[PDB]
């Protein structure tokens, strides 16, 4: 027991003596605990080391071993024989040696590298320049950070020149040693550490296997981080999937039929001999594997209808991971679809390990999954890979969060991860049904009806491993997802989604009255709890196990308290302080439902969720003026100016319209601005000039604040500042 | 005093009240005191309180305030009459406000919100996933991760939906906030706070200016994250500029010459019109301000002398920073260059704050000083600066790790700061005076003889601010660097450099014994000291602030103590424990002198130091067999083969070739495998397969296990694999 305490009962205390280390009774959570010692007789104690799941070892001590059943012995690992007093020591180096075993196995190689090379004091002239971090207490302000973050994040913050942990670039030792345990979990060729997020780890991806105008298989809800790498930076050349929208505005997967041969290859007007030609068109696909808004793809059927026509293909699959974990999500991952012939593409997944996995920001990885087709020339190696890799990973990695990714490894690893995950999952169905029968106007985004009962009538443990619960039918009353078919979506249950009054389920159409989630979500802010995001008519909430029930009916009590509010149309002083405070004049006595009935008539009157279906539907895409990697080129020349919003209708951007919600592009580089788009655009640009402090995060354009009203500005390509600059024409 | 303490004299004690918060004597060092309380005849504390340069208000108790001199109030903040008790409450208040307002002074805007929002424990559904560290803990493995941490650096990581602490990315708020005061502290017109590295800030860089086909000046020092972003990436055209080196193999700067406006011309063979016509050929060029080994250079005579010749002007800065806060290194600063014309380059410095300042691995800085030209078509606006920014920077940027940018700013500004580093000057100067007069044979890599007088001989205090004593004279006796001139270069004195035995000064070739730097890095680490690096025959230890003298005599110990033992032939086996229990068969009954002798002998017989020359000049450049992003694309298309070492002379290479020492491309990609070259790796090569233990780090290049040794390959262009692709042809 280096750190790790021992867990003993009042009983067995008194029998066994590594009292060299921190003793503590058993109501434990068994988290810090290295062995577990009790009497034979207390058998919940040994249960309740047992389910956790972990595998500490238990030592029962008896008075009468040969009368301890099969049973219990199944349970432990060594008996303590009280009566006898010459095996005191030998005893109490079972029990260290244990303690010192368990911990040796449950930590994974680089953070166990790390953690003992901390141990050490070493003397530090090497980088950082901070060494040991007492650079910063020699300064007033050095010191509140290093007092306020605490000696060891910069004890444990090392470099190259610290060669016992490896090399992480070229990947050798404890740094190579992880990578290696995080595939063996995950079920992959090979993991690639990224410590510059998704966004950079997308940036590797593409940048190694795309090449200059290849073709890749677009979908359309794909991160900017996909658009500016594959397209914009690789140069490669898209080809488009219309995405499923919804009354809600929610991002949805990708249209059943989008998934046809026959139409993908015609659909790939773009290059006629590369399409009407091979077997494979398509360099790369890449398909978001879970979106945003909790609409997961079964990994098994894309790969199916789609591997034949690329060579590689990327999920990129930052909003989800642990469906790998989750029995009842098997379908969705890409991964466990062990059976790739040679025939089949070579699948890779993108995943950012911060997000709803356990990593510090910035964490991510890149699952290598391709030796299927390891012969053929369209097979891209290691070498070929990590080129990439070592393009946008830094010569400097930050140490104590590549150890974040190697600690989150192993708590995925074992039944004693999957279980982790699985009593997330009860505890979750649980809030969802007290929400509901509580009366809630905010209600979680599930099928109504399931199985004849409702939904919160079914065994929630039942609820915890059966799909049936969570998929999008095809033809849904509920749902408003139109091309979608079957067993082909389900719904993410770790994405905590409510919907707000307002929208009309069976109508499709708007209500009279509606509660905008922007009031919700800054309502909760300002009642200590911070939401992840809240579109229109849609507040979400991000879970892992990090959730107990306390915090979700923390979250309860602020929903019932703000519907209560509601209803009893309380003054918009007292709902929403500090709003009301900063805009007093243009809310003054405003009620809730002043302001309610206000927000949601823009919206309503605006046809708003019109736009945003055309907006991802192929019969309404903008035109593809410039090719994305060009448009990039005459941007950095500078051949462009500052069309305003009105009058910048079919005017070609030479950067992405990045608008919430949904937020992902709706004009690409290159696309000229669409009659659809620029309306949307507006809605947004005069609800920001309407409604103060509620204003839409948007990005790709710029509001230049004319007299009283502020007002958008996008960069368009300038044909005539380029037709006269000498500096490029021969 | 939220966390701020208070130090009070014995006597100053009993006279005041603000009891509330931690009080402690002064033998302080200041730097957690938010006030200081003395007695007036105390007048050594307020001088102590007052050299810190810190600004902590003192207070004076007297008992005849009137007879206070003039010159002690000009010390003190306020006064203390002991003698009325009517005042015991606004005394308390003074002391209390002022203690808020030092610390609410000190603290840079950044990290005192995060702070701030950290201290209201808000209950996170956002994401990061592991929502306070929260997730982690739950895990056995998770809780040793949580535990070594702690809290706080878990809790402080936030993301988007902590909109209080601002945006990050389009700068609004706290955040922006942060990085306009980098602005002020360092003289820029804007600093975008990099979290990836310089590595991916000179990815934003380059990727913002340089479009396809522009003409990039090339330091041919430069750092892979520049040969790969501005030529194999941007697809610039270099034009490089050949290298200073020595008998040492130590990385010098720009030879004086290359630096002609004429030559250069001539030089850019590459695009006669571009630049056999223009007045600015170069969209940019890079060079390295300060290197790796000690050479700063004068950023006043490059602007004058290659400013016209670019639009902009790259100075990648990793290695410095600091010198616009030493008097004496000035000149080396590029944004203390305030008289700039609109006929002048744009000016950019990317620092790697990590480095030899103070952050967290993976932080740098960009400071953008290009307003001088903010009216040209060559001007790159923030829009596009920011756009670049943006295809790097992560969605979801660390936040703890954006706080140590911040308080790395304040620290760096004011005397205070100033001051800091000039305390440093004054033990790195001493350090070095007691290796020399205790004759140590590892030598500070300093001007022998200044001002008639020895280096260690001159007055500490004045070479702490007297440039005299770090410079590189035009036709050193010492340094060996041949091409230099007058007030070119200079020796940067944080970098606390060792030469070793083995290569004679005034005849600058090898002697007959030599110790290996590797014997000593080794030996070094072996006791508790982490060497920065060590070359051939020279080991290098960076320095800041942190160093104390007890650390820089802690590493004398260990460099006296190594060479006692190699006088005295030591067993190889004591020297060297590790290396000869590894490679007991190979090194058995070794004394250090054998080894010494061995490896010596082997660079010796092997003429090193003279390849290491040409590799960096110009009439010793490999063959452009294919520019540099066109040699990418063969390589991300697969048209290549693994050509061994020693048959792949006069090959195309589709990766840099990465040895060390120098550790900068020595076969950038495109170029053809050279003779020289070759002959270099081979050396490298050799040394790997007959001191094992002692192996040098190589990358681009493979070692294949033949046998009893290993093997070197490169993969190289492939015409024919390419030549028969039918998926590019036509
Ligand atoms: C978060 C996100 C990214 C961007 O990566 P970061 O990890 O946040 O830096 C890329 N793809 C998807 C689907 C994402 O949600
Ligand atoms: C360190 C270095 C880089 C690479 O940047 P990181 O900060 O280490 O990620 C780029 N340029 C130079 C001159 C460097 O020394």
């Amino acid at each position: 027991s280096s750190s790790l305490k021992i867990a003993s009962t009042q009983e067995a205390r008194q029998y066994f003596d590594t009292d060299r280390v921190v003793v503590d009774a058993v109501g434990s959570d068994f988290t810090d605990v290295g062995a577990v010692i009790a009497m034979d007789y207390e058998t919940d104690v040994i249960d309740a080391a047992d389910a956790t799941k972990f595998g500490i070892p238990v030592f029962a001590v008896t008075k009468d071993a040969q009368a301890i059943s099969a049973d219990e012995l199944k349970k432990i690992f060594h008996i303590i024989d009280l009566e006898n007093k010459f095996d005191a020591t030998v005893n109490a180096r079972e029990i260290e040696t244990a303690v010192n075993n368990y911990e040796d196995s449950i930590l994974p190689p680089f953070f166990k590298s790390l953690k003992e090379y901390v141990s050490r004091g070493l003397i530090q002239f090497d980088c950082p320049g901070h060494q040991g971090g007492q650079y910063y207490r020699k300064h007033p302000a050095g010191r509140e950070f290093y007092d306020f973050f605490g000696e060891t994040v910069f004890r444990a913050d090392l470099c190259n020149a610290d060669v016992a942990l490896g090399d992480l670039l070229i990947h050798e030792g404890p740094a190579v040693a992880a990578e290696k345990h995080a595939a063996r979990v995950y079920n992959a060729d090979k993991t690639y550490f990224v410590l510059g997020g998704s966004s950079n780890a997308n940036n590797t991806v593409t940048s190694a296997l795309v090449s200059n105008g290849d073709l890749v298989l677009f979908d359309r809800n794909n991160h900017k981080s996909v658009y500016n790498s594959a397209l914009a930076m690789a140069g490669g050349r898209p080809v488009y999937l219309q995405t499923n929208r919804n009354p809600y505005g929610f991002i949805g997967g990708i249209y059943d039929s989008d998934f046809d041969e026959k139409k993908i290859r015609e659909l790939a007007a773009k290059v006629d001999p590369e399409r009407a030609k091979w077997k494979r068109p398509f360099r790369l696909a890449v398909i978001q594997l879970g979106t945003y808004d909790g609409t997961i793809y079964n990994a098994h059927e894309v790969v199916k209808r789609i591997g034949h026509l690329c060579d590689y293909i990327e999920f990129d699959s930052a909003w989800v991971g642990y469906e790998q974990f989750i029995p009842m999500m098997r379908n969705s991952s890409p991964l466990l679809i062990d059976d790739l012939g040679p025939e089949d593409p070579g699948i890779i997944v993108v995943q950012s390990v911060h997000k709803q996995q356990a990593g510090f920001s910035q964490t991510s990885q890149i699952h290598k999954k391709d030796s299927h087709i390891k012969g053929q020339l369209r097979y891209c190696d290691h070498k070929h890979f990590n080129n990439s890799f070592n393009l946008f990973m830094s010569t400097s990695p930050f140490y104590p969060m590549y150890a974040a990714l190697d600690v989150n490894a192993a708590m995925q690893e074992g039944e004693a991860g999957r279980k982790l995950w699985h009593d997330l999952l009860i505890t979750t169905i649980e809030a969802r049904k007290k929400l509901i029968k509580a009366g809630s106007m905010f209600r979680p985004f599930v099928p109504p009806v399931v199985n004849g009962k409702k939904w919160e009538d079914g065994d929630t443990e039942d609820m915890a491993n059966n799909i049936d619960y969570w998929r999008f039918e095809k033809g849904a009353k509920w749902h408003a997802y139109e091309g979608y078919g079957d067993n082909q979506y389900y719904v993410d249950p770790n994405k905590f989604m409510l919907t707000t009054p307002g929208i009309n389920p069976e109508t499709g159409d708007y209500e009279d009255f509606g509660v905008p989630a922007t009031i919700v979500a800054n309502y909760l802010r300002d009642h200590g709890i911070i939401p992840e995001k809240s579109d229109l008519n849609s507040i979400l909430f991000l879970m892992t196990p990090a959730e107990t029930p306390a915090k979700m009916n923390n979250l309860i009590t602020q929903l019932l308290q703000l519907q209560r509010l509601i209803e009893e149309d309380a003054p918009l002083k007292q709902v929403l302080p500090s709003i009301y405070a900063a805009n007093e004049e243009r809310y003054n006595g405003y009620t809730i439902r002043e302001l309610c009935q206000e927000l949601h008539d823009f919206y309503k009157n605006n046809n708003t969720f019109t736009y945003q279906k055309r907006l991802f539907l192929r019969e309404f895409f903008p035109e593809q003026g410039m090719l994305p990697y060009e448009a990039r080129q005459e941007f950095i020349r500078n051949h462009n100016k500052l069309v305003p919003l009105n009058k910048i209708e079919g005017e070609i951007a030479l950067e992405g319209a990045l608008p919430y919600p949904p937020g992902v592009f709706c004009v690409a580089p290159g696309e000229k601005w669409s009659e659809t788009a620029v309306k949307y655009f507006t809605i947004l640009q005069d609800g920001i000039n309407n409604f103060p402090g509620f204003a839409p995060e948007i990005q790709g354009v710029y509001f230049k604040q004319e007299g009283d009203k502020v007002v958008a500005y996008g960069e368009v390509y300038d044909a005539e500042v380029a037709k006269n600059d000498d500096r490029y024409n021969n």
